[PDB]
């Protein structure tokens, strides 16, 4: 697929691993390497998405401009939604790190169950927003 889709796919791969919540995952969550890596992948995805929209604007089927400006507005909204979803994933993981650090050496198991359920819901949101964004891009130049 497109460059931004490949960047998002790297985000997906890393997040799927994180969602296993293994001991390797826990190590990288508590050191903040997970959230730094997710930051980098998210920024790359958004950068490539902006560049891709800009290149799509070079091959537009001219429509009522009415329609073109409205569709550009909607596409920017979808982009912002994707960025915010990825930031919500990262922030939930930051929260988990802070909670684990606050409880000395006690069991994190209940924290991990709650985190896993919340991450499944955050992934569902990010995925439906990504699919919406792909469809808006696909129809963008077609008008």
């Amino acid at each position: 697929g497109q460059r931004w889709e490949l960047a998002l796919g790297r985000f997906w791969d890393y997040l799927r691993w994180v969602q296993t919540l293994s001991e390797q995952v826990q190590e990288e969550l508590l050191s903040s390497q997970v959230t730094q890596e997710l930051r980098a992948l998210m920024d790359e995805t958004m950068k490539e998405l902006k560049a891709y929209k800009s290149e799509l604007e070079e091959q537009l089927t001219p429509v009522a401009e009415e329609t073109r400006a409205r569709l550009s507005k909607e596409l920017q909204a979808a982009q912002a939604r994707l960025g915010a979803d990825m930031e919500d994933v990262r922030g939930r993981l930051v929260q988990y790190r802070g909670e684990v650090q606050a409880m000395l050496g006690q069991s994190t198991e209940e924290l991990r169950v709650r985190l896993a359920s919340h991450l499944r819901k955050l992934r569902k949101r990010l995925l439906r927003d990504a699919d919406d964004l792909q469809k808006r891009l696909a129809v963008y130049q077609a008008g």
